[PDB]
This record gives structure tokens, sequence and C-alpha cells, in this order.
């Protein structure tokens, strides 16, 4: 068992100060001046905050790309996320267009086996027909997957056009499934890409030019005005502009369940990145949606300060020099994403908490409580309270870090804040009640993670089934 | 000739007195005390208002449909257009999927040759090819088209997808050409319309309901974000829905150029009309978009009055109640449409000026010189200045009409404000110089009307190019 003394335990509405016990993978009880059972490790939480450790929903370690993958595994990602304070995750399952999605779920299992902290999945829905609507069935009542991933962008890959939009968002109803949606319109992205390509504007520079702001704050109307027709609620994934987020705030303002989803990349970087003189530096922020003008990263603060972005995430994506270089006569064929599952608490403490942009009890809502209810995991995760699952963070406020890739755990040679200094750092991360991070020594080992299942019908269900109770049509008598 | 003396000139912008003299289908003089020419008509204006005769850029003359042709033809249609001051119409040549724009264009001249007034013609792009494009250019080039038209619902048949979308609005900026979008998300609408007959709802107060406002709102937000993505101005029909015209507002409130048209029904009638409990009743009300619940009602005057909602038009598509019944068991197989083109003007005097809601400058600017303006008629139309074409409307503030099925000159058997009485009418109209209304005597002829071209290339196109060169694309030296 471990014993956490000292600290102030801060959730994501009230702080105080307490002991907090943790055994056999829960936490056991809570109280001031707790007694130690025999044989119990003791941490010295004193000038330090206890929180719930994060939880990332939106990662892709081992992502195929190509002959290639990302550079990240399932044990180095989990690894690298619980040294910055992050002990659980949610990755993607992507079959290929007319690859069974049970098949690409066993194969992602196996992948994930070696992960060192819990894990779970969402099932990217990249094509349609009557198989698909029964495997997801089947992924929701046996294999503990309560949400399907939707991309509006990747035209002739895995693009859900509207009539699959339409049919999955149904689909998902029925099983009491969250839609969950990468809102860029595809069309737009893929001509945008080949009028660039064929101006010669082959560089890093063009990637932000060929999916401007509007083709993300389009596809979300797109997404939330057919999870408004269908009945459904609906998750947006890594939100960038202030298109998309105004499209949020107007459903959320119509009484409609839409969640946002943030990185730290887009709330503190600008689309200068792009134009770095470097092409390899360039190249290390190509990610989609690209990070965009500095008037945004305004707006999505506003967001999360006025309750209309919910959770953030990282998009947990790495590439090194040599993959990105695939695309250095073509921008469209560098592979796209970036590393942060390391830094989000960090940067967003820093940014957010020191600035006083943020409570510290938004802190912890937007790093796990909100992502645990959302996806119907709370108070298993997300929550300081005897019987839930013991995944804790001991903060430092006054503890320093710089990031670099040259000191990060990620298995990755770039990272979008290299050289920055945050204030306040995870000191030590608590996972299944155990020690894995402890004063710059990560203790992680392959294999000890759990596949964490999530049951369907999260609470909004009952809502909207009381809506359509009262919004079922009646004919006219004549 | 034809001189008007005594009355009050009213424009777009301010009032005056003075008389007009008209000849040669031309506005000759404006001023005071006019001298009159040998051999002159005179009316005696005194006591009214004297304005540019309507515009209606939204008619369907004996549109056909299934094995039947609407109940009004071009002749029929523009005698009671002028009976209620319209003076001049753009209709709309629908070609079939993959028949020839020229030749469907060269079919619908022939029709339009009994008009008794102006009238032009938009074009709708109903299937894609390298011809479609093509002919788009010819008929750009030759035959007097500026304007072009696209449907995003009627799956199966019409829709233009994205990829349609993206292709001729590229085509409408090369060719100086205005694109316009008759906004609904097809999918959606097809979706609903088979779930709401698989319950057995089959009647019209089913209509509304396969098709609700947020369906409008996502097609606005799609074509609008197309637009502002490819650089094109973009016009709206038929705007029924707050969420529509919220998405106006927000492109306009970014400095794009987005104009929306609002049929008056949509200005006055709310969805209860489908809820009649006569079959025939509620079935005259059917067109696409439906009318509304009250509240967008509001907003849509709100538009007019902010500057959001820019021309007014009638979507004028009639049919009787033996072609309605074709629905009788089905409301999807009901023919879509209501009549208006008379009632136009009248109505929105009266409940627009009366009301104090629109000033009589604001009345003009929305019944005629905003359509002309937008689509490169301006001065030609809209406007009381020498040397334009003498199109005019007389005014009575105090005269009042009965609207009834019964009584206009609408060749249709229902009017979707049957019983409405109004202040404020036309006590005369002229066309071409000529007194074809005059205090309920209709002497509208059969192809007096002449074919109105209209140049590519409104003044717009000009700002849109000085912005796409500031906003050129450049490459970074590396
Ligand atoms: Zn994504
Ligand atoms: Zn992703
Ligand atoms: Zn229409
Ligand atoms: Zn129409």
């Amino acid at each position: 068992s471990l014993l956490i003394r000292g600290a102030t335990v801060v959730t994501h509405e009230e702080s105080y100060r307490a002991d907090v016990l943790c055994a056999n993978g829960l936490i056991q009880a809570i109280g001031e001046n707790l007694e130690t059972p025999s044989g119990c490790d003791v941490l010295d939480g004193g000038g330090q905050y206890l929180m719930p450790g994060g939880i990332d929903p939106h990662t892709h370690m081992q992502l195929p790309f190509m002959g290639t993958v990302a550079s990240e595994d399932f044990f180095s990602g989990t690894a690298a996320g619980l040294a910055g304070g992050t002990t659980s995750i949610i990755d993607f399952v992507i079959p290929n267009p007319r690859q069974s999605l049970l098949e690409a779920f066993h194969t992602w299992r196996g992948w994930a086996q070696k992960s060192a902290a819990d894990y779970g999945f969402h099932v990217a829905i990249t094509w349609w027909s009557d198989e698909v609507a029964r495997e997801m069935g089947e992924l929701v009542a046996q294999h503990g997957v309560n949400s399907f991933k939707h991309f509006m962008a990747y035209k002739n890959a895995i693009m859900a056009a509207d009539d699959t939009l339409v049919a999955s968002f149904e689909r998902c109803l029925e099983l009491g499934a969250v839609p969950t949606v990468h809102a860029e319109n595809g069309e737009l992205v893929f001509h945008l890409q080949q009028k660039l390509l064929a101006q010669g504007l082959t560089g890093p520079e063009a990637h932000p030019l060929s999916r401007p702001p509007q083709v993300e704050g389009e596809a979300a109307s797109r997404a939330i005005r057919i999870a408004e027709t269908l009945g459904t609620p609906l998750y947006l994934v890594h939100i960038s502009s202030r298109e998309a987020l105004d499209e949020i705030a107007y459903a959320r303002a119509k009484g409609q369940p839409v969640y946002g989803e943030v990185l730290a990349g887009h709330l503190l970087l600008d689309d200068s990145v792009y134009r770095h003189p470097d092409w390899a530096t360039a190249a290390g922020y190509v990610m989609s949606p690209p990070f965009r003008p500095v008037e945004h990263q305004e707006a999505l603060w506003r967001g999360l300060q006025s309750g209309n972005l919910h959770t953030t995430a990282t998009d947990h994506c790495c590439f090194c020099a040599e993959q990105k270089a695939m695309g250095r006569d073509d921008f469209s064929k560098i592979p796209n994403g970036t590393a942060g599952i390391e830094d989000r608490m960090a940067l967003l403490w820093d940014a957010g908490v020191n600035s006083g942009r943020l409570s510290m009890h938004e802190f912890v809502a937007l790093t796990s409580t909100n992502t645990a209810k959302i996806f119907n995991l709370f108070p298993r995760k997300g929550a300081i309270r005897v019987g839930a699952d013991a995944d804790l963070v001991l903060w430092d406020p006054q503890g320093s870090r710089t990031l670099s890739a040259a000191t990060h755990h990620q298995r990755v040679d770039f990272n979008i804040f290299e050289g920055r200094t945050v204030r306040g750092i995870p000191s030590h991360t608590i996972s299944q009640g155990k020690l894995l991070w402890a004063a710059g020594d990560l203790r992680a080992e392959p294999g000890a993670g759990r596949y964490v299942e999530r049951p369907a019908y999260p609470s909004v269900y009952e809502v909207l089934g009381r809506r359509a109770e009262r919004q079922r049509p009646v004919a006219v008598e004549r």
C-alpha cells in the first residue's frame, strides 16, 4: 500500500488538506492523520497538491503510416505520460477501409498489451456496411468500447461522408455510444492541397493554407447538426479555431450536448511555426488541424473559461525527422502528428493556473474529470474518493522544468515547445496505487497497465430519451 | 410616351417630389413641372409614391414536374406580377441530369417568349462534367447569364455534392458569375423523409418534420464556407430559419460577400399551417424550405432591418389541388411550391412599412434595388434616373386589397394568405414605359417582355481580386 501524507487534495470543485491511503489499486481511506497499515510506503506530500491523474483521451501510439509507424509505441508512450502526470489514455483502433473492425481491434489490443498504465480504445468508423454496424454492437457489448471516431477529412482514404455519418450516429444512438469526430471538410482540404501543389507551394508553410480555419468550422457545424437531427451527443476532437468553437457554443446555447477537446499546442502556438527557414523544424509542427493565427488561441482560452471547451488531450502521434522528411518535396506527404502526452498537464498548469486564467479546480476538470464524465468513467477515474482507481499526481507548484527533445521521455526527436520553461510540475505520479514517477525517476514497466472498459449509456442518454419521448410526432386526424 | 405627374418619387435612399417622363422604354426626364411632349399620356400621381417596379429574382413559371407542369405559365405569371407591382423576374433553367445546359436554355427561352414583362434566367448546375463547365462559359459569354443555381437537397436527383459545389463555384469565379444555392442538407432530408414514412406519418404535417431548421442552417454554413474558401460571392435563396440567417450574419461580420433572399411567406406564416384538418389546405402550404415555428419569422424581420437579409422574392411555383393531391398518400410526392408573385410587394409594404419595421427606402431596396445590384442590373433596373428602364409602380398608401384565390390573377386555386387584407397597394404598374396595370385593369400582352441579359463580373469581384492578391501564398525561402 501507499499513503500520501501532508498534501492538499485538489479536486474539480474543492481543496482540502487530507491524507490519502491506496491499496489493491484503489483509494482506501481519505482523512486527516490516517493510520498507517503495516509495511506501507509513505510519500511526503507537504507543500504540494494531490490531484487525480491526468486522462488523455486522444493518443495514437505506434499508429501505422505508409510502411512506417509512429516512433512512440504503447509502452514508451504510456511511460512518458506517467512522467508528465497522465495516468491513463484512450487511443484509437483505426480499421483500414473494408477491414473488419473486430480484426483491427484485436490487433491493437495485441499492440497495447505492453502499456505501462491503464488504457482504452475508441474505434474509428472508416467505412460502412451492415457488417460494420453489427461489429460496433459487439465492440460495445463485449469489448468495453463506448465511443466511435469519425474522420471528415482524408478524402479517398478514411473519410466518412454524410451518409456514413448518418448511419453511424444512428447506430451510436441505438448502442448508447458517444460519436466523436475529427472535424475538417475533406473535399476542401483535398482541393486546396492540389491547388497549392500546382502553384509550387510544396513546403510545410503550405500545410496550414491547405486547411484554413473555416474548413474546421464547416465540418463542426455539419457534425453538430447531424447529431442534433439524429438525437445523439457529440464529442469534437482537437478544436483549434474560433469558427469551430463558435459552432459548439451555438449548439450548447440551443440545449444540445456537444463537447469540445483542445490540445496545449493549439492554446499556445500560432501558425508562424510553419514559416521557419529550417525545413525539418517547420515540418515538426505539421499536424491536422494545424496551428492557427493568434486570435484563435485567445478564443480557445475563452472557451475553456466559459465552459464551451471541456477536455484537454494531446493527439500524441510521434514521427521523427526521417519520417517527417517523407514529405520533403510534398507537404501533403509529411506524416501528420506532434508529441504531447508528457507535457500536457505542466503546459496547462503553467499557462492556465499561474496566469489566473483557470482555477486549480478547472485544471483538474480539464485534465481528468470532464473526460471521465463524458466517456462514462466517472467516478472510477478523475475522482479522489474511497473506492476510486488509485490514479493520482502529486504536484509541486514551485518546481520547474524545461521542455526539450534532448531530455523528454517521449520517443521522438522533436518537441513543439522546445526550450519552454514551466513552473509547476508533477513531482510524483501514482497509477493503480503504485509509485511509477518519482523525483526524476520513471519506474514504468511493460505490461503493467490494464485494458479499461467503458460502459455504454452515459447520463446524457437519459435526458435525450425524455426529449425524444416529448418530440414524438403525431398525425393529424382528417 | 408617359408622364407621371405630381407623385412623390421614392428610391432606395431618398424621397422627393418630381414628375417623371418615360419614352422609348426609358426614363427620359425627372423634375418638377416637366413639359408635356405632344401626344404624351399623363398619369395623375397626386397623393401617391412612385418607385422602381419590383424585381422578383426567384420564379418557376410552368416548371415541369412528373407528368405535369406548374399551373402558372410565363405569360400568366408575369401578368400577375404586373398587377402586383412587380415588373421583372429572374426564373431558372433546370436541366435534367446529363442534359446539355444549352439545350435546356433554348427550351426555356421558347417557354418564356410569352412573358408580358422583362425576364431573365439563372441556370441550375444539376450535374457536372467538363462539358457542363464549357457550357457555363458559353452561357455567360453569349446568352447573358451571370448566375448559377445549386441545389444542396434532392438526393438521388439533382443534388450538388461538395465536389460539384467546389468545381462549379471555381468555374463561377473564373467567369465572374454569382453562385446561388438552395441550402438544405439533402442527406438529412432524405433520411428523415424515409424514417417518417416508415412510421406511417404520410400527411402534410410530416413535411416540416422531414426538414427542420438546422438542416437549412447546416447547408448554409457549408455553402458559405465553400464560397469563403474559393473566394466567390454567394447568394442564398429563400432563407427561412434563424440558424441559416445567423450563418449569413457570421460570415458578413468577417467581411464576406454573402447575400440572403427571403419570401413573404417565411416572414409571416408559421408551421401550424401544416396541421390544418383539411388535407388540401395543409398541402397548399407545402414548399421547401417549409414554414417555420414563429421564432423564425421574428429573426428574419430583424435580418431585414439589420442588413443581413438583402432581397425579397416569391419562389413562385404554382400547383393546383389536383396536382398537390399527387401526394395524398405520401407527403414526399406532393409537388412543392406556393404562389406569391402578385402579392409580394403589398404584403411587405403592409407588414413592414405600415408597422414602422421598414422605411420606405428599405422597402425599395428590398423589392428591386438590392437584387439589381447583386446581379449586375443596377442602374438599368431598380433605379429612378434618366436613362434607366421605365419599370415603375405607383403606390397608393391608403388603398386596400383582400388577397383571395377567388380574385387574384395568379393561375392557381390556392393563396397562402387567403383572406388577408393589406393597406397600401400598387394602383398602376409601368413596364418598358407602358401602363400595363391601372386601377384594376390588367393590360398585359403575351410576348411584350424582353429577355434581360446580365453582364458578368459585378463590382464585388473587383474587391475580391485585390483581396486575393493581398492574401497570396508566399513560399518560404530556405
Ligand atoms: Zn484528428
Ligand atoms: Zn488524432
Ligand atoms: Zn428552391
Ligand atoms: Zn426555387
